[PDB]
């Protein structure tokens, strides 16, 4: 059947992601290390914000059995790996609510290797 | 020459995307579509926080000449687009510094279309 566009002309990728906009995060990891507690909201002094935060985790590891799709797996290895970035959040270490960056799923790329080893 | 292990057996992706941590982001689209005037540090009360934005660009629309590396390009278009996303971020819409969720390039992902219209 022709009756699909494509989604949209596009939007499919090398590899399927899911971004999603956690709250629920009650632990992340600071960039020097510390494993923080992290709030839904922000609570400064008398502001409350929620803050979320857009994780982009990989929905398969490998779309097709070989690599990604479209790739040639003959000469390319492929792997799906969900890159991690720090992110400014109000996060308490254990009772005190400090502006940390923590350790958040961005995106998921779609690595490439020649799969040959040196 | 066999002088190079695919730079860390990897790395490389689909398309080539650049990560910069910007500062001197001055300007930026809330999510409501709002134009903001972005600080480089965010100034709450009395404390002063350097948060940067993490702007993941296309190097490349295309790293090849006719979609991306790896991917057969006579049964899937391709091309780099850079995903938007909201962060959290201190910024002044005139004279009001306030938490807002501003547009910034998260990531660089390299969608496939069949090429076919519908």
């Amino acid at each position: 059947s022709s009756t699909h566009p494509v989604f949209h002309m596009g939007e499919f990728s090398v590899c399927d992601s899911v971004s999603v906009w956690v709250g629920d995060k009650t632990t992340a990891t600071d960039i020097k290390g510390k494993e923080v507690t992290v709030l839904a909201e922000v609570n400064i002094n008398n502001s409350v914000f929620r803050q979320y935060f857009f994780e982009t985790k990989c929905r398969a590891s490998n779309p097709v059995e070989s690599g990604c799709r479209g790739i040639d797996s003959k000469h390319w290895n492929s792997y799906c790996t969900t890159t991690h970035t720090f992110v400014k959040a109000l996060t308490t270490d254990e009772k005190q609510a400090a502006w940390r960056f923590i350790r958040i799923d961005t995106a998921c790329v779609c690595v490439l290797s020649r799969k040959a080893t040196r």
